[PDB]
């Protein structure tokens, strides 16, 4: 319904917040409303000593409903995966929006305190636009608009409904855990309640002192955990790498992928015949699954209409933003292997100018071609669908920056579009080396 | 045992941490060990979405054992009373240690994020000196030293014991809630599980939207809550002031003290015959009780030996620091109505020079006189025992600063002693006005 006036935003985290600012800066919408289940904005940057009550083991269903921790004396809490001693893996010269910088004397890879404070400051002017402690239950096109059903968080809230011209989903993709279904893991897990964990549960390393641990995974998250646990867990720390690894020291023993979990002997069978025993904790650092837990959108199975299948990615989203069949439904924040704030802002700026009619999306056929060419380059590896590892992210954010400049008419105040010059791209290229040196590792 | 070499510190919060630095700066002790039940230092500045599991209602026993939240997947969590949107009520020009300042561009009354980050930085060099996730169970003089019994926090830790020459208690006094035993409060509370709260449980104001609330108390904490709840709770907000109050608007109705709680009609009887009904939440902002939960010290009841009686204060502590009968037992952080970090540091510097023999405490008789004169000035109001409201705190911190200068010999590196000049004292005198104007209130 082209002339958009009432927009709904699902999520008040970094993505939803920059989406609101970009949208409001268009001066063309009469209503920009944000919905957030948490009592406060900032998404995951809301550190919680509280852990999830029940970790699905295994977890392969991207529809899984996030169950908050409730009590009679508190507001429902939605645990965040951030741990206590966490520090960014993204430099201050790159992370964060281009129109709000970090106070001087900030560490290059600061503690989450700094980023949580960052979000707080960024979100403040938007509090009157957000409906806090409110869970969006479903989203569907009814008649000529989108009907978003939502129940206020808090025991006894009544289910409510409101129509919108457009809807922007910024619900994040690090909530529903991904733990591959191995042989005998379910049983092994239920046998000893805290024996199997997922990165989303980690908080304080002191829990693992003296314990013999097995970290499964080889991505950044798993390597971080191996380092964090090195000074407390019993030596050596075991790590399961799909293809195995080269590190076999006294403190780190990389081993190949897992074959089976023997519940009766509690032995862990690794490919190649190697067997592990007396493992106090097994920690799955195998990431998450994308999720669109809204019945009206989840039922869509059709190749041309579906959004979610296995949770490896969100399908049918041109440029990772607009739902091809109906571009009044868009997503911001889907990007993988990027610098979240700048990339989400890049998408927001573009999204804003497209929904206010100051920019035109190419034909539906060409959008589908973009998708076709992308799928082909993935070679069956759909979980790389949204991945924009450098230089893809740089090219991408600069591509959106140049499409925005073409917006018309030119507003007196133009919501900024980030752009990565030669100096920025360089830092992004050696980002992990800059990080490694900063923390003295690798 | 004068020549002190091995010192134990109970608590790794602001008080315990500055105590460690001061102690280690004396270069006279062979062992300075800190004990902390939490997995990390910083005391209350460890924000926790987690609330206490069972709020005693009423609460009048200062011996009450703090029960952490346990689970099989996490380290035991000791909930802190800090709420989500909290900002200091102490200016950056005054709070914080004199040898570590706030980064530039910090708000004068910053968010807890800033202070939590502050503590993190301050505590880092002390991590190797702290025994984390370890609860001290008891403290007693055995033979010629102090035997501190402690059990590692974490299911299945074995009870351990270690002897020390001196022990410094910095366990804080904002844990054990104080809720006066009124007529029919226990029953009224147990009838509807979340009907009665204490400030230590507050976290997110959105919980109280639409609810009719009664804040009981008139101190700073209660006024803060009244303001925080004004934009969400049903109007008006009720506040119970011991002597009643002058504000009776549409949003705030101050009423006199509570007489009885009628459990069958759930009506709240206020002195003067006024009666309240349909009160969804009653929130006690009546502070805390001091606590010395160590059997060997709690059993002491004697006028000349006792430490705790009703929890209104810690008795027999000269200058609020040294246990008169045995000055090898000291307390830091007991001060009330002060600026915590500077005041605790002031005491630490003094404590350090007294335990290393570079300063001499006056006779036992004179110490007891100091106490006698203090008790007399309190006029039965023992809960004002440690209160050093300006200008007492200024005079006090400057008094300790001048006694420290007299230490001998002069060390190459002297642990700083804070001093409040004319400029500092002025800010401390109008502290609440400076705060009121900063937040635009009063
Ligand atoms: C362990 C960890 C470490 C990280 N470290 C970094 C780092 O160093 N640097 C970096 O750049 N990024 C880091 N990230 C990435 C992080 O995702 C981003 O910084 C940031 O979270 C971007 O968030 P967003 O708004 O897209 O999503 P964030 O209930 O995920 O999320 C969304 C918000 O929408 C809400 N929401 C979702 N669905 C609903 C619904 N149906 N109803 C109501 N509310 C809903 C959520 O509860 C939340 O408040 C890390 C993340 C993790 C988990
Ligand atoms: C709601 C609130 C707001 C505040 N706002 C401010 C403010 O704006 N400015 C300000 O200056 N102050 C403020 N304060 C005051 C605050 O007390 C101080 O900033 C700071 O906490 C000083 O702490 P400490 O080390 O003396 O105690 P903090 O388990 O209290 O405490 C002690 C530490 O010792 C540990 N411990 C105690 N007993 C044991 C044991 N037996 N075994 C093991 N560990 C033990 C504790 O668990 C903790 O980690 C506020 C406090 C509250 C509760």
């Amino acid at each position: 319904l082209p002339t958009i006036r009432k927009i709904a935003i699902i999520g008040a985290g970094p993505s939803g917040l920059v989406t609101a600012k970009a949208l409001l800066a268009e001066k063309a919408f009469d209503q920009v409303t944000l919905f957030e289940r948490r009592g406060s904005p900032g998404g995951v940057w809301n550190y919680t000593s509280t852990l999830s009550n029940k970790l699905p083991v295994p977890s392969t269903n991207p529809i899984l409903t996030t169950e908050p921790i409730v009590g009679p004396a508190a507001l429902p809490v939605y645990p965040s995966p951030l741990y206590r001693d966490l520090q960014t893996n993204t430099p201050i010269e790159l992370m964060g929006y281009c129109d709000q910088s970090f106070k001087p004397q900030t560490l290059q890879f600061p503690h989450r305190h700094t980023i949580q404070e960052y979000q707080r400051i960024y979100a403040q002017p938007l509090l009157p636009f957000i409906k806090l402690a409110t869970d969006v239950l479903d989203i569907e096109k009814k008649d000529g608009s989108w009907v978003v059903t939502y129940k206020g968080t808090k025991a006894g809230s009544p289910i409510s409904k409101d129509i919108f011209d457009a809807v922007s989903i910024c619900n994040g993709h690090y909530e529903v855990p991904y733990i591959p279904n191995i042989k005998g893991l379910d049983e092994y897990a239920k046998a000893v309640p805290g024996s199997v964990l997922h990165s989303s549960l980690f908080r304080e390393p002191e829990l693992f002192v003296g314990e013999s641990v097995l970290v499964v995974g080889g991505a950044s998250s798993a390597n971080d955990l191996v380092r964090h646990l090195t000074p407390v867990a019993k030596h050596p720390i075991y790590q399961s790498l799909l293809g195995g690894g080269d590190i076999q020291n006294e403190s780190l023993q990389q081993v190949p992928e897992i074959t089976k979990f023997d519940p009766t002997t509690r032995e862990i069978y690794l490919k190649g015949g190697k067997v592990l025993s007396n493992i106090d904790r097994v920690i799955y650092c195998t990431g998450y699954l994308y999720s669109v837990p809204f019945p009206s959108l989840a039922k869509l199975k059709s190749p041309e209409t579906k959004l979610i299948d296995d949770g490896s990615h969100v399908h049918n989203v041109y440029q990772h933003i607009f739902y091809i069949p109906d571009p009044t439904l868009a997503f911001v924040g889907l990007a993988l292997h990027v610098v979240p704030f700048p990339t989400s802002q890049a998408q927001a700026a573009f999204l804003a100018r497209v929904w206010s009619g100051r920019l035109k999306l190419p034909s539906k056929e060409e959008q589908l071609k973009w998708q076709d060419e992308l799928m082909f380059s993935l070679s069956g590896a759909n979980n790389m669908y949204h991945s924009l590892d450098y230089p893809k992210d740089a090219t991408y954010i600069n591509k959106l920056h140049d499409w925005c400049k073409q917006a018309t008419p030119v507003l007196e105040e133009e919501f900024p579009s980030p752009y990565w010059g030669e100096k920025e791209r360089s830092i992004r290229e050696n980002m992990w080396s800059i990080r490694a040196k900063f923390f003295g590792i690798e």
